[PDB]
């Protein structure tokens, strides 16, 4: 699914991330602007042999299973097509676990890179919320 900008931002909010470990909800809908076009399909082969799923674009070398890193974690105990999925619930949850470790949403290349410092409340200017 191709989330609309507000429509992501109604779901994360509802789903808790918004000021999770103290990131306003604009961090988020601009992390997943540039991760993933705001798409739930969204796939990226790593050089290592992971891959990158879903709107927040979470490796698999840690934080899911797919069966094909070998030596690799799934601290979200969960399959990585769950994060593919029209429903954010299980890419929400594990983004919690994820910028709960040490480096924050530094985690997240392309937030660092293109959000990081910028007017990120300009990503959820004009929603309901
Ligand atoms: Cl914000
Ligand atoms: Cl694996
Ligand atoms: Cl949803
Ligand atoms: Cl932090
Ligand atoms: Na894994």
């Amino acid at each position: 699914k191709v989330f609309g900008r507000c429509e992501l931002a109604a779901a994360m909010k509802r789903h808790g991330l918004d000021n999770y470990r103290g990131y306003s909800l604009g961090n988020w809908v601009c992390a997943a602007k540039f991760e993933s076009n705001f798409n739930t399909q969204a796939t990226n082969r790593n050089t290592d042999g992971s891959t990158d799923y879903g709107i927040l674009q979470i490796n698999s070398r840690w934080w899911c299973n797919d069966g094909r890193t070998p030596g690799s974690r799934n601290l979200c105990n969960i399959p990585c097509s769950a994060l593919l999925s029209s429903d954010i619930t299980a890419s929400v949850n594990c983004a919690k676990k994820i910028v709960s470790d040490g480096n924050g949403m530094n985690a997240w290349v392309a937030w660092r890179n293109r959000c990081k410092g910028t007017d990120v409340q300009a990503w959820i200017r004009g929603c309901r919320l």
